[PDB]
């Protein structure tokens, strides 16, 4: 079989020959008890760069050892890409949400041999599930593999915005000291009101990390959490996003993009936030209306915005979120720390081993099971 | 009375006419139960910039209202500073650790009318206690007023170093995307070994905030914490700093400077850390040997260093911690957020009200009272 694997470019300095650290912590399970991936073996040391083209998710020796072919590329856009060229022949497609190979209905139509699409990471946003279902394609993801990573990135961004970290660091590099310049926008987080949109795996990991900073916690979710969980974390539930944001100093978005959440943070909703609110979004770019964010930061309605998701992706050089005031943005990287890569590469191999041995893929990894379909 | 108050300079864009937000949270008490400052009144809105020259810690109208004179300056250095010229005449001196008016033995000897030295913030590192005792000078500080502020700065710095935040943000600014360049040095904090040097007010606040990150916690302190506290936080105690650093992925220094910690993190100790350790220092600059830190970052012995304390302070333009690789430094600002300023300004006023009314200053604020520790 041919496995077609899209990954991001190597670093501009080439695939790394050395790392800052020799190893990473061994993670054996996630909150709630799901076990970390259990492939029969891995052909990498956890800590190596796996998500880029020369990293190959550590899959080449395994796949070629079985007599299969592995094509890896970063070239994935348009009918004229290496991805589209190689697709007709591919039994399996793998990509990450950080550099996704879109499986649109037209590509799936052209993908004559395709039977399994694996997300190396979490989600299936780049795959058209209706066309997958129609064509008997199994869709799998490595559930929970980077949820904790994202939650850390979120809390890091909250603290950096509220405390005015980045401008302060910049004074150091510029040769300055400028205490008053640093601190005329510097606040503590303590006792601020912080709310999350959605309390899934990431939202709940964020609320747990925020709790000992002694903030007051709020959330909105289409499905209200159990009373024991509200009590444990001291959560105030709100029946809507609007109700919630009126009382929050900080708002974090941890929700999927669906009709209910597209352009949720528009001029009007942002106008209902408290003046000088902080808004963090590691969920989906289009949940926050691009220009409404720029406009609110320019007016001071938002005191800061940060997150790692953009529309489109990659962001063009002229994307206005790059130059708007008071942001703490990164590129889309939160779920692809080296620690997370070790987990999702291991889960990718676990899935592939099940596929080739005709053993069931773990139920929690399966988004659509082609084996259940006619 | 003449109150002589030294504060840092206003922003270079001038004293602010407005702020990013309308108010700050009301802090009623601190962990363990100490109440927040209780002045009879305050003349500022919490959230204003109080620690700069035009902010005056919110004191002018109160002091002038009682007939006193208030002299505010940032010019504090040398025998010919405004500070030094006004000192012989001053009944009270106030300064913050972020821009400290040093009360050395020779300065105390010339301060003929000085009877109260207030730290607007925490500690009395800039005050010669021996000279204060000999001269019957009360020395007071606003205990607990910025301990939490520092602990947040520490955790923020740990996360930023570990996840490679600043270089990733710089790719955005440069017009890049460069995922692999960002993440070839990005790790999760979860399940790393993190240790604190000392577990006082700041080090405990730091451990509590790290706990739900699911790190493995370690500490050294001269006074071992109680077993219930250790069990609750899942702390491993180590009998020396050396013993602890050998196992930590991240180390944070939260200890005072005294002969035991002076130059503690030197070439030899840093060499005993795990390769690619992260070291965060918001305690005192000289606890870390300046050049040893630079050498460790240059060789990769340390993967990253961050902190807000420098030697000397303010950091000269040529200080090498400004240009060493893989740092996340700030200037000395952690305990002077606007939120902390609201607390220590209110506590400074509380102390002055007690003083001018001949009522006892809180026991927890007193470092020296009528010739004795």
């Amino acid at each position: 079989a041919k496995i077609l694997c899209v990954l991001y470019d190597d670093p501009i300095t080439g695939y790394p020959k050395s790392y800052a650290r020799a190893d990473v912590p061994k993670i054996d399970h996630y909150p709630g008890g799901q076990t970390a991936p259990t492939p029969k073996q891995i052909d990498f040391t956890p800590g190596e760069l796996l998500g880029s083209v020369s990293g190959e998710l550590g899959l080449r020796k395994y796949l070629e050892g079985l007599g299969h072919t592995l094509v890896v590329t970063s070239d994935k856009e348009g009918e004229d890409s290496v991805f589209e060229r190689e697709l007709p022949d591919a039994e399996i497609v793998i990509s990450q949400p950080f550099w996704p190979a879109y499986l649109t209905p037209e590509r799936i139509a052209k993908a004559k041999k395709l039977k399994l699409a694996v997300t190396a990471g979490i989600g299936s946003d780049h795959v058209d599930l209706e066309a997958a279902i129609k064509n008997g394609i199994t869709v799998a993801e490595v559930t929970y593999s980077n949820s904790i990573s994202v939650s850390e990135h979120v809390v890091m961004m909250i603290l950096s915005l509220v405390r005015n970290y980045i401008p302060s660091y910049q004074w150091v590099i510029k040769g300055g000291w400028n205490i008053a310049d640093c601190v005329e926008r510097s606040y503590d987080l303590e006792a601020m009101h912080v709310g999350t949109v959605a309390a899934g795996r990431i939202g709940l990991a964020v609320l747990k990390r925020l709790k000992p900073f002694d903030v007051k916690l709020h959330y909105f979710d289409q499905h209200r959490l159990p009373e024991s969980v509200e009590n444990e974390l001291g959560l105030t539930y709100h029946p809507s996003v609007e109700d919630m944001v009126k009382v929050c100093d900080v708002v974090t978005i941890n929700a999927p993009l669906h009709p209910g959440t597209l352009d949720l943070f528009n001029d009007e909703l942002i106008s209902k936030m408290k003046r000088g609110a902080y808004l963090v979004n590691t969920a989906r770019g289009k949940i926050c209306n691009r220009d409404a964010v720029v406009r609110a930061l320019e007016s001071g309605q938002l005191a800061g915005y940060a997150g790692d998701v953009w529309f489109p992706q990659p962001a063009p050089k002229d994307h206005p979120w790059r130059t708007m005031p008071h942001h703490g943005m990164t590129p889309h990287i939160s779920g692809t720390s080296l620690s997370a890569q070790a987990r999702y590469a291991a889960g990718t191999r676990e899935i592939l081993e099940c596929w080739f041995e005709e053993r069931p893929i773990r139920e929690e990894y399966l988004i659509v099971d082609g084996g259940k379909l006619a």
